[PDB]
Order: structure tokens, then sequence, then C-alpha cells
């Protein structure tokens, strides 16, 4: 892409890799843009459960739902 | 919230549908909902070095679009 934005964040890439690692690399083009829109909600639960013998035990979950699609999807499941 | 209840039940369903652990829901004790919106863009790079001497660098930059903030998430060359 030669859109003035797309090459404005690759050239904040650089810079960003130089402050962090302390490079010097000088921007001499974009060759290849991807981009990926990413809008969501993720959800952090802690649970209580019934556990096979009868237990009660506390889990934190975490489901990623996406927002414009119907996607909902469990990320992480875990005692406390 | 009781959608909030709604999705704590889908998650322990979905637990016990993906491990077998028929584990059952009780009681649903803290939540917190946080919002992501933004753009992952994925760049391919050129780049002179020092000194000098042109490569190509793969990075990823991710940006909220509600937020003024943009962040390098990875900066790695190309084999």
């Amino acid at each position: 892409e030669n859109d003035l934005e797309a090459i404005e964040l690759a050239r904040f890439a650089v810079a960003e890799h130089n402050s962090k690692t302390n490079a010097m690399l000088e921007f001499e083009r974009l060759v290849k843009v991807r981009h990926q829109v990413v809008a969501g909600t993720m959800h952090h639960f802690t649970v209580q459960v019934k556990e096979a013998g009868g237990g009660k035990k506390l889990y934190e979950a975490k489901v990623w739902e996406k927002v414009w699609e119907n996607f909902k999807q469990l990320q992480s499941f875990q005692p406390v």
C-alpha cells in the first residue's frame, strides 16, 4: 500500500524497533500491508462449580466474543 | 447482569464438552467485560542498515480505534 497512513505506521514500527533495541535502521519502503480488524469483548469470569464428588470449586474463565459476528469461544478455564 | 450469567453457563458447558469433566454451574462470583476494538496491521518493510545495505522485516502494530494508542507487537527479519 501507498496509503500515507500505512507508511506512517510502518515508520513508527521501525522507529520503535530502534528505540527498543538501539538498532538505527532507516525506513526505506513499505512493500506489503495486511489489516486485521479486531472488535470484540473479552469476558473474565470467576465461577463456582459443583465438582464430581459434590465439591465446590472456583474457576476463572475467559470468553472471547466477536461483536459484529456470531462468535463466542472459551479461551481459558482455570482453577483458583 | 443475567447475560453475563449466560456466558458463564456456556463457559462451563464448553469446558465439559471439551474435557468431559461434567462440572456443574453453581454461582457467578466475579465479572469483568474488556472491550477490544482496533486494527492489527501486518507490514513487510524494507529498511536500510548500518551501513548500508537493504533488508526486509516483518512488523505487527496494534492500533486502537477509539483511543489514541498504537504499539509495536513484533519486529522480525524475514528469513
